[PDB]
C-alpha cells in the first residue's frame, strides 16, 4: 500500500563551465548559495529561476518525503533542461549525462526514489535510442514535452515516437512546456495559468482528433501532466463540434470522449470540485496522484486534495497507489 | 415562464457594393443566392463562410424562435464585423452602420428580438461614443472583443472603456475572439475548441490579476461568453498561484475567486458536470442562458442542457430567464 507521487522534478549539480560545453547561453546549470538551501537554476549568466535544496539534494528530499508520508517518488527533469532547439547531436549528449545524473540521483535510494529520463526529440532516431538505452539503464520511462515548435502530438516524428515506446513497453509522461501565447500575458503568472493548460489540452486532442489512437498500439501508456490541463471540462465542446462539424469527424473514427480509455492523467487541478469532475471523466483506474514537487506551486500536503474529495474509497488507493504502480511497474 | 437567451449572432443584408465603399477587400458583407434558403459570408471576393438562413432573416428566425422555446433573443454582430484591424473613423464609421443595420433587424420585433452594439474598441473616444449613442437609439448594451485584431488585451485604455460603460449603465457582453496558437491548431476547428476558451479565461484574468475590478464601480455589468472558457475549471489553479506566489498578488489584494461577484457568464459548456461546476463556481445568481444561435456548433436545443440539469428550480428559471432579465432590463 505505498502512497506513490508520480510528478515530481529535480535538477542535477551541473557547474557552469560544463554547461558551458554545450552552450554559453543556453545550457541551464545550478548556482548553489554559500550555506546550501536555496540556489537558482541559471542560463549563461543569467538567473533563470529560484530553486531550494530537495531539487538536487536526495537525502535532504528523502526527509521532506517522509515528512509527506510519500513512500515512492518518480521524478524527472525540470523542463528547462529538454533542449529540443539544440544541434541533435549535441542534445542527444546532453540527454545522456542528464539521464545519467538522474539515476545518480536515485541511486541514493531506488527503492524510494524512481526516475524518468528525457531524449532528444528532435531527431527520431536518437530519441528512440536513448529511451531504450535509459529505460534499460533503469528508468521507469520518459518524460517529453508536449510540442516541439509548431509539431504538436498528431505529428508523424512524434506520433512514430510514441509508437515505438509501445512497442517496447515503456511508460511517457507528456509535460506541457514551452508555452504558447508570446508577447501578451507576461504578467501574473499567466502563462502557467491560461497558456499552460491549453497546451495540454491540445496534446491530447491532437492525439485524438487526428485518429492518433488509431494508429497507435493499445499497448501505449501515457500520462498528461496538470490534470490533462482544461482537457475534462472542455470536452463536452468537443463532442458536440465533432457531432455537427464535418472537419472535426475527418480523421476521427469515434466520438472523442471514447478515448479516454488510452491515456492517463495527474490529479494536480487544485480543487475539490475539479478533481471530482477529472474521475467522471477519465475514469478512477486512470488518475494519478501528482504533486508537481518541489516547486513552490507544487502541492503543500500530498495527496491532500485527493483524501478531502467525495471521491470513494477504493478510488482514493488507486489515485494513491494503485494506478501509478501499475503503470510504471513499480513493486 | 419566460425563457431568454442572451447569446446569439446576427449578419446584415449588406450588399458587394456597400461593403466596397468601406473596404473592397477586407469589409464583410452578405451574398444570398436567388433561393433564398442559402446564402453565404464574403470578404470581398473570396468566400469568408458558407451561413444559415437565420443569422439573417428575422422572420426566419422568429419561426425557430418559436419551434424551441424562446420568447426573447438577445443578439449581436458576428466576430468578422468588428473591423478592429481598421482606421479609427472609418470603423467608426462601419460600425454605426452595422448598429443601425441591427436596429431594423430588431425593427421587425423589438419586443422579441434585442440587439448590442458593436464600437471601435480601437479608439476610446469614438468607442465611448458610439457605445452612448447606440444604447440612446434601442440597444441593450454592447459586445466587445476579448481582444482587438491581433492585439494585447489589458490596458488602461479599455479600462477606461469598461467604466464609461458602468457609470452610463451599459451591459457590456465579452465575446472570444482571434486566437493566439498563430501556425498551430490549422486543423479540426482547433482554434475553437482551444484558444478560444483560452482566450475567454485570459480576459476574465487580466482583469482580476491586474486589480481592475478595484477601480471599476462595482455598477458594472459584465458577461463573458461560453461559459468564460476553462475559467471555472482552472480558478483551483490559479487561487493556489496567488496564495503561495508574491507576482501574481502584486495587483491583485484578495484571493482571485473572491471577484466571482464582479461578473457573469452564460452557459454554454455542452456538459452536465461542467454546468454543474460552473454553476458552484459562479452561483446561479451569476450565469444566464446563451446558445451561440445559429451557428452549427450552437446549442442543439435551447435551453436543454440547464432544463435537464439537477439544479435547484429557483436556479433554473434565474439562469433560464430572471438573471438575463435584470442584467439587459427587460419584460
Ligand atoms: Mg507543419
Ligand atoms: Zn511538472
Ligand atoms: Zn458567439
Amino acid at each position: 500500500k505505498p502512497r506513490i507521487d508520480m510528478h515530481s522534478h529535480f535538477f542535477p549539480r551541473i557547474s557552469e563551465q560544463e554547461a558551458a560545453k554545450f552552450d554559453a547561453n543556453h545550457a541551464p546549470w545550478l548556482q548553489v548559495s554559500a550555506k546550501g538551501d536555496t540556489g537558482s537554476i541559471m542560463m549563461g549568466k543569467n538567473n533563470f529561476r529560484p530553486v531550494y535544496q530537495a531539487l538536487w539534494d536526495p537525502a535532504f528530499r528523502i526527509e521532506e518525503m517522509d515528512a509527506q508520508g510519500v513512500d515512492v517518488q518518480v521524478t524527472c527533469a525540470t523542463p528547462v533542461m529538454f533542449g529540443y532547439t539544440w544541434e541533435a547531436n549535441k542534445a542527444a549528449q546532453w540527454a545522456e549525462r542528464m539521464n545519467d545524473f538522474a539515476l545518480e540521483f536515485a541511486a541514493h535510494n531506488p527503492q524510494r526514489i524512481k526516475v524518468l529520463a528525457q531524449v532528444p526529440l528532435q531527431d527520431l532516431d536518437l530519441a528512440c535510442k536513448e529511451a531504450s538505452r535509459a529505460v534499460a539503464a533503469g528508468h521507469l520511462g520518459i518524460q517529453i514535452g508536449n510540442h516541439l515548435g509548431d509539431k504538436d502530438l498528431d505529428d508523424a516524428t512524434l506520433e512514430a515516437f510514441l509508437t515505438h515506446c509501445a512497442n517496447e513497453d515503456i511508460p511517457i509522461l507528456v509535460h506541457p512546456w514551452d508555452m504558447m501565447g508570446g508577447q501578451r500575458m507576461k504578467k501574473w503568472m499567466l502563462p502557467w495559468l491560461v497558456a499552460m493548460p491549453a497546451e495540454t489540452q491540445l496534446a491530447i486532442l491532437s492525439l485524438i482528433l487526428s485518429g492518433a489512437f488509431e494508429r497507435i498500439p493499445k499497448s501505449l501508456k501515457i500520462c498528461f501532466g496538470h490534470g490533462g490541463g482544461s482537457f475534462a471540462f472542455l470536452l463536452g465542446a468537443v463532442d458536440n463540434a465533432w457531432r455537427h462539424r464535418d472537419i472535426v469527424r475527418e480523421d476521427c473514427p469515434r466520438p472523442p470522449s471514447e478515448y479516454v480509455d488510452r491515456f492517463f492523467v495527474d490529479s494536480a487541478v487544485f480543487n475539490p470540485g475539479a478533481l471530482e469532475l477529472l474521475v467522471s471523466v477519465m475514469g478512477e483506474d486512470r488518475v494519478m496522484l501528482g504533486s508537481d514537487y518541489p516547486f513552490p506551486l507544487g502541492e503543500q500536503k500530498i495527496g491532500g486534495l485527493v483524501l478531502s474529495s467525495n471521491l470513494g474509497e477504493s478510488a482514493k488507493d488507486k489515485i494513491i497507489s494503485g494506478n501509478a504502480s501499475k503503470f510504471f511497474n513499480i513493486n
